[PDB]
């Protein structure tokens, strides 16, 4: 029933981090990309939430993924430099945990995302849209619960149970009221 | 604010005046998107004929909508489809005993409004909420939606008030829908 | 250098026919389909050429192929019925040899077509067009010499050497002057 | 009736007034479609810089055209590309020493006219006349032509009269073009 069964390797490499190390925390999980249309908006909002609400129990987790218009083509070792010097650029550094690149859809999906997709089969704000241009669906198999683009969001309660999914178009910062409800 | 299937109409395969589904009030409807050269063409057409024959007198109406969006398995023209069924597959003189409509799309911006409606009303098959397509190259319509019909011969069961009741996947046999139909006829 | 190295099984099944059995004949080879936009035009013209020029040394050979808009979905055992009763319909029967369904492009291509494509890398009448809708290119790998659609044509001389390739838009019957030159 | 490359112009990466290639008469041109996050980005950019540095004084001009049609390997905006090269890949402070133009398409109906021309003039790479794409899902432009650029970093060598002389595939190293360039410079 919970995300605590799963682990992932930090972007820099090294030992996997178990999500069970985050028991009691509210988690905001996003699949991320460095050259997407919402890279700047979502990374800056993720930083803002982590800074403001981290001390109260929020942990933001980002999972780089190259399945959506190949908008994460850089290697693991290149991503922080892209964020700092290209987009957002201007010295930007994430203040939350990034993991190694993975897949979120198809047979190669990281098990955490297979789990999240099945637990919350469609975004709360957009139950219907999957992809406008079918040429951009290039993973296999394709499922009705698949992540549609960069920066979908999954909100997980302090018991590790996925609570709500938000689409590519639902701004990260607009999840704050739902996070604050869980914190208090 | 919720429509029923009776809002919609479709042209018979032979052409001519649209038939409004509103004329079918009181009937239980089994609606399928069909194809003439699909892996389940024989099984579903034979089973649809069986249900129509046996349960028609008690209020079942089976409605088939040819569609070429799934492996291009309905490439024949409207005027060719009955010949394909009769002489090719199933062949052997086979004739549908239920209503077929003109070829249409079920997915994407060009979808017939009846299917856009059914998909929204029943957003995933009751028996398989997750599978959409194994080979992504076979998803060729636009836009793509989570509620899209996945292959030839999905099934929609509609009550005698026009309300969609249940959706069944491409793998769920037509004949296995009989108990759900019987419950509505009763 | 010649097509005589290759064999194919007749549509009805049974022992392969070696193309070496056709030494001395002019060959017109087409990839065919039963539900294509030029099915009627090309099948009727193929019959006409076989009837008129067969006695003088022409052999027409058709290779059903489902790689182009899946326009050959019928099984081998179904194709003649489709031609007779659906399209062209009206009792139509090919008067030339049809073979079992095969692929002409990609790693699974019948070796005859791999050979023909390499020998004559682009149609004589259209060196450039391959596909308008890229979603219809679904074989692998993709090569510059690939057959573009149903009913490309390959004209082979009486020595078995491929002489000329013709595109999907070059009518079968318009190959007659080139055939007649080789016959005489 | 045959054009030369001098018929065409392109806007510098930084923007502003189109540069006509006609201003380059007398120069040997090496034209490449480029990308910042490709498997040969480091190799080709480093080798292009080397050729430009060594053979520039003798008449070589290297011209790079960013293009996002191949695995979306040029997703960065025009205003981001130099930063990606400097700080990401190759990184380490790398700066091109040759002219880059604004992002464009090389294949399909939207292709920059220079590439539509080059493709027709030299319809297949001299070293690989046959390969176009291994994974068909990566062919996403329209229409598709037999002469299409197959991946990032194809190369076109143009003589000092503007006539395209030779095309080289995505796999043929930039530095391995040097002998052909030297022959034209001589």
């Amino acid at each position: 029933q919970s995300v605590y069964a799963f682990s992932a390797r930090p972007l820099a490499g090294g030992e996997p981090v178990s999500l069970g190390s985050l028991r009691g925390k509210v988690l905001l999980i996003e699949n991320v990309a460095s050259l997407g249309g919402t890279t700047v908006r979502d990374y800056t909002q993720m930083n803002e939430l982590q800074r403001r609400l981290g001390p109260r129990g929020l942990v933001v987790l980002g999972f780089p993924c190259n399945q959506f218009g190949h908008q994460e083509n850089a290697k693991n070792e290149e991503i922080l430099n892209s964020l700092k010097y290209v987009r957002p650029g201007g010295g930007f550094e994430p203040n939350f945990m990034l993991f190694e690149k993975c897949e979120v859809n198809g047979a190669g999906a990281h098990p955490l995302f297979a789990f999240l997709r099945e637990a919350l089969p469609a975004p709360s704000d957009d139950a219907t849209a999957l992809m406008t241009d079918p040429k951009l669906i290039t993973w296999s198999p394709v499922c009705r619960n698949d992540v549609a683009w960069n920066f979908e969001k999954f909100l997980v309660g302090p018991d590790g149970v996925p609570l709500r999914r938000y689409s590519r178009r639902f701004q990260t910062i607009d999840i704050e009221p739902d996070i604050e409800a869980l914190l208090s």
